[PDB]
């Protein structure tokens, strides 16, 4: 459960920024103290610094359980974001898409959002912008990438993909 190298940090920072822009600082400078990132088995954990200062009396695998996995580094040296990071990033994601019931069901089965299921999308969402996907009830469902800009989304046919699926809460919230 070690600190990330400067290169690991950069890579993860850039990926996270694809969804929350310059808001990662909001995850680090919390009201209750500074939080940090630590690596354990290629998986990156978000944990309070206070918890880490006590790494002496607690095993790494117990420390593992105290933090939240945000994702893992791939052999291609990319950072794959895990849907477990959704609750933390969602409040800080500027570009959001709200999808209808049909799209919601498909997305939770790991599929893309088609135009017919687009309920609302944030203004000035650029093509390929990382977005957080929500239900019409404003519930975070996962991560996606805008297939078209906001303006272009208004103009595609019902069957066209408007959001590429990246990760969803169906992959695990099976209720078990």
């Amino acid at each position: 459960m070690r600190p990330l190298t400067e290169e690991e940090t950069r890579v993860m920072f850039e990926k996270i920024a694809k969804y929350i822009g310059e808001n990662l600082q909001l995850l680090v400078d919390r009201p209750d103290g500074t939080y940090c990132f630590r690596l354990h088995n290629d998986r990156v954990y978000y944990v309070s610094e206070k918890i880490m200062k006590l790494a002496a009396n607690i095993s790494g695998d117990k420390l593992v359980s105290l933090g939240t996995c945000f994702g893992k580094f791939t052999k291609t040296h990319k950072f794959r974001l895990h849907v477990t990071a959704l609750d933390y990033l969602a409040p800080y994601a500027k570009y959001k898409v709200w999808i209808k019931p049909g799209a919601e069901q498909s997305f939770l089965y790991g599929n893309h959002v088609l135009k017919s299921g687009l309920g609302r999308i944030t203004e000035n969402t650029s093509q390929y912008q990382g977005v957080v996907v929500y239900s019409m009830a404003d519930i975070p469902l996962g991560f996606g990438v805008a297939a078209k800009s906001t303006q272009d989304c208004r103009k595609v046919d019902p069957m066209a993909i408007v959001v590429f699926h990246q990760a969803d809460i169906g992959e695990y919230v099976r209720h078990e």
